[PDB]
């Protein structure tokens, strides 16, 4: 669908709208939220956003989500998307 970008650590109230608004005020074109059972343990998700230029605005502040602490947060595409 987009460009993509890769999150591992994430905390028991991932939810796709949840990871994509802290990677930062983006709008990925799509989300996948990838878990444990069923979006409560130890995260491993990527989300489809409007380029590397969306992506990287993302790639601004890592840290971020789990009661302020960290994700591994990193591009995986390209601006072809």
């Amino acid at each position: 669908t987009g460009h993509c970008v890769h999150m591992r650590g994430l905390p028991y109230k991932a939810t796709e709208n949840d990871i994509y608004n802290f990677f930062s005020p983006l709008n990925p074109v799509r989300v996948h939220i990838e878990i444990g059972p069923d979006g409560r343990v130890t995260g491993e998700a990527d989300v489809e956003f409007a380029t590397h230029e969306e992506a990287v605005a993302a790639m601004s502040k890592d840290r971020a989500n789990m009661q302020h602490r960290y994700i591994e947060l990193f591009l995986n595409s390209t601006t072809g998307a």
